[PDB]
């Protein structure tokens, strides 16, 4: 264990690092921006990168959502979930840390007034949708994304294709959600921003937490008492 | 059969959901939206995502033109036909009614008159595309399609690339057709979509049930009447 | 052969139709448009969806310089060639053909003024580019094409990737020399776009058949008698 | 290693002249550019069609801080080190020249004003950030980028998945810090370009050489002093 959580808040360091970082430092550019369609790349990638470099380790989570869902699915150890869930918050908080660092190093830096690519909805939805939209899509993408975990896990099909099927659902996942919530479907990514954001978005906080894990569970439920396994 | 469904309806449900979801949610959004490029890659992700996850089950079909194109190929029997279209075509509503519920939380939705992500030729193109435009890359893009996936399937090659041969396949036919039907190939897709702009989707949703059809079909035979197998 | 050439010539009319038609229907569209980077996806997916489909029938060349080039590498039978250098070239005009079809049914079409995605230098270059710098661009990436094709049909890594190597790099192609040539590297598709413009594409014909071709050599024997086998 | 030196130089050459390609030829180009996305997409596929091509033969840097970065984690070893360093060099400014060569084919090409793809910070950072946040991020991304490698290359999960997890980890890199330094994490890289600016990036050359190289030890020892291995 003094290594699985190494890799744990490692991977979620870069997640955020990354998906955020292009949030920060490049979504909006002047013309040669990278927009939503890159940071959904982005988000995406940190994902299938590190799930190939420390995934033979723990497992690649990077998400108290996917860690707590593969509990529900059963797939994951009790209490072990706590240990996951704690280092991916670390990570995610240390990232975010640095992250703030170095969009301070340019004028006119405000991680209050431009949200610091933190989640939330109604007024501090992106595309100013009601937090009803934002329970449904972040529900349903949350489910759908542990069901193709769980799918992509099975020892059936996959074999070492795992990554690029769990790294591509987050970036398909952006591509749909951004303009709603942002996108979350990870409470240690939405925390590691709202502290620094230290404004709304810590108010909003919880709705990141719950949503995203039940709808974690629903999706590991789903595919446990429906799909699969049988014998 | 009680498992197989399952996956079929789930997986149509997230091809539906995400691929349109971005159609109506992020494609145009101002400044930073995903255009038609990203709305062709989210829709490819669906399907790879999906094939992963559930393909060593149902066989990753989550579309009437594949399944019915599969058989014609000589590799999917009878009957069964008809349970995966109509657990296809279940899914894909199911997705369209969250999505037309999610779409409504934002101010000025109009499912009607923005069309929904809907297929549609002549008037109702996106690039203004004559009826016969609409037929011809409908057919050739439908036929080329199940050839990829027939020779991806095939048993001399792939191994675990399925997938992501199928899933690419179906974000160039996006890259291409978009401006003409705004790209179809999916009868369960069509339908979906087409019943909650209920106007002149529905009117010209048969079009986009036999073409997808037909030049599937076509594109089943070519390759067991023409490729690869012989002994 | 009379299979294997089947699969070159749908390949090469995949590659033309998806790569070109992309090129011609959906690159410059307002506000929504694929671009440049859309384009170079494209080619590359056609590519990479074909390698995967008809690639364990005829090797996935659709392009004379791949073939001609696997041959100086000495890797492809001599005769074997022209039997695939004609396939190529049938089945990217077929595809050209649907193609003005298709762009046909939109007001305003016009092949031989918009240029039909045909490649060019000089005061046909996209971006006002010399013949020298044409020849370096397209020589080079030609040599380094059919390098990275060798590499990944190497017998000693790949297994089961080449298709990914070859249709990636098929992409990264495009992303750097479109501004240049709009890229070639490939006389099958040249020729197929050309006539149909029936103007000066098919003046500067010639210059997409010998450099793709020597370029295409030059990284055969590269390879061949400097890296890799030696024992 | 009269084999291995080739592979390493054609393997910088390729993501010189494809991935400073792209940036000096179509990032900027007029309403169809590819911007930074595609740039950022572009060196990624450098590194991972060479790795594919090249890697089998002398494990595919084409990194300098890469290379000291496999010995740091004990991995590579020593002497051979300055063998792959200076192959690294020459083949990044062949490349560079020819890339001169092709950008001079245009009227108004001006390396020096332009800027030629140079890596540099403060008044010469793209998103004008200080020197602070360029340590920074290149530290970190280099880190990150080695401890990626190192896990991807470990022999316990990838095989043949390599190419693919380093290839898209090093696009990523350049979704989040082009913004900031242009993103170098290649002393080989940045190198190749500044000598062609001979100006300012040749001043700031010194900071892109320590900088990538010590953050690629850093992550190098993170992967062997705390992950994996073990017994
Ligand atoms: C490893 C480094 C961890 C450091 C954690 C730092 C947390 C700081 O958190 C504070 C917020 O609570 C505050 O409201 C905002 C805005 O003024 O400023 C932030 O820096
Ligand atoms: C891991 C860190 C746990 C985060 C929980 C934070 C709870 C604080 O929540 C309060 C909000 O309720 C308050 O209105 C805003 C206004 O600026 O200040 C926040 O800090
Ligand atoms: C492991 C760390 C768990 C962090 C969970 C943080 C939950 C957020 O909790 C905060 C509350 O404390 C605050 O007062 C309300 C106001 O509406 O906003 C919530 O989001
Ligand atoms: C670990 C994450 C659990 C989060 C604990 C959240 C405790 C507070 O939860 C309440 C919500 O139930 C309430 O409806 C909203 C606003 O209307 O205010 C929040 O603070
Ligand atoms: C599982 C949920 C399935 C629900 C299916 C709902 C189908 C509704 O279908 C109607 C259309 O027929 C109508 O014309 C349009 C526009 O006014 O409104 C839609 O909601
Ligand atoms: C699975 C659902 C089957 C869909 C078949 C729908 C057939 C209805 O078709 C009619 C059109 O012909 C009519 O002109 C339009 C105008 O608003 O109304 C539609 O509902
Ligand atoms: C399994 C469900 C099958 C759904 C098939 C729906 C076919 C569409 O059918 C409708 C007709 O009923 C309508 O009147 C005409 C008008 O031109 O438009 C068609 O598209
Ligand atoms: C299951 C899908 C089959 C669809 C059944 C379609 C039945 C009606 O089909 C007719 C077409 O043949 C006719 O030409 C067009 C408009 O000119 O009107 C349609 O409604
Ligand atoms: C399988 C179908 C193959 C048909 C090949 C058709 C070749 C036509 O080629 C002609 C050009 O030579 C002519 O100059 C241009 C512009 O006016 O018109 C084209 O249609
Ligand atoms: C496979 C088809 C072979 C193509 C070779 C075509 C050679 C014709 O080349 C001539 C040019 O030299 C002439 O100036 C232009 C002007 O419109 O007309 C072309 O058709
Ligand atoms: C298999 C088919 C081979 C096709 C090769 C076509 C080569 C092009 O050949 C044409 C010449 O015939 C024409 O007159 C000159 C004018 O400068 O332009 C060239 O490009
Ligand atoms: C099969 C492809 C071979 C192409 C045959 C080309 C024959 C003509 O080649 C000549 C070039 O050598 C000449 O320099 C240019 C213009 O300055 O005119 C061309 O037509
Ligand atoms: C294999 C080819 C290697 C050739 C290396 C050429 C290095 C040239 O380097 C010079 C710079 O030092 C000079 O200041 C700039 C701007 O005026 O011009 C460049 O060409
Ligand atoms: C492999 C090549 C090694 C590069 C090291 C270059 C060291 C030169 O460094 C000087 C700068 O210090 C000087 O101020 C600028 C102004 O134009 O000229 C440069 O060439
Ligand atoms: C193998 C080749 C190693 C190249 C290392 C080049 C390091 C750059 O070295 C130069 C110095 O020589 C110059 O005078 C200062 C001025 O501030 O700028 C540095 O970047
Ligand atoms: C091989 C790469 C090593 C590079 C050698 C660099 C030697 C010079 O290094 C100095 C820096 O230490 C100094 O602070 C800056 C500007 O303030 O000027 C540079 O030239």
């Amino acid at each position: 264990m003094f290594r699985k959580l190494a890799a744990e808040c490692f991977g979620t360091f870069w997640l955020v690092f990354g998906g955020c970082g292009s949030a920060v430092l490049a979504a909006g550019f002047p013309e040669l921006g990278i927009g939503f369609a890159g940071v959904a790349l982005a988000f995406g990638l940190t994902v299938l990168t590190m799930a190939f470099a420390v995934g033979h380790i723990s497992g690649g989570h990077f998400n108290p959502a996917v860690t707590i869902g593969l509990w529900a699915g059963g797939r994951f150890p009790a209490k072990e979930v706590v240990g996951y869930v704690i280092a991916q918050v670390v990570g995610g908080i240390v990232a975010a840390a640095l992250l703030y660092l170095i969009a301070s190093g340019k004028t006119g830096f405000d991680a209050a007034a431009s949200g610091f690519a933190s989640n939330g909805y109604g007024e501090h939805s992106p595309g100013g949708y009601s937090m009803l939209s934002a329970l449904v899509v972040e529900l349903v993408l949350s489910a759908g994304f542990l069901l193709v975990i769980h799918g992509a896990t099975d020892k059936f099909a996959p074999a070492g294709f795992a990554p690029i099927a769990i790294g591509l659902a987050l970036t398909l996942i952006h591509l749909i959600s951004i303009p709603v919530t942002n996108t979350s479907v990870n409470p240690a990514r939405s925390t590691a921003v709202a502290i620094f954001q230290g404004g709304w978005a810590l108010e909003q906080l919880w709705f990141f937490w719950v949503v995203p894990i039940v709808g974690g569970i629903i999706g590991g439920l789903i595919y446990r008492t429906l799909l699969e396994k049988r014998d």
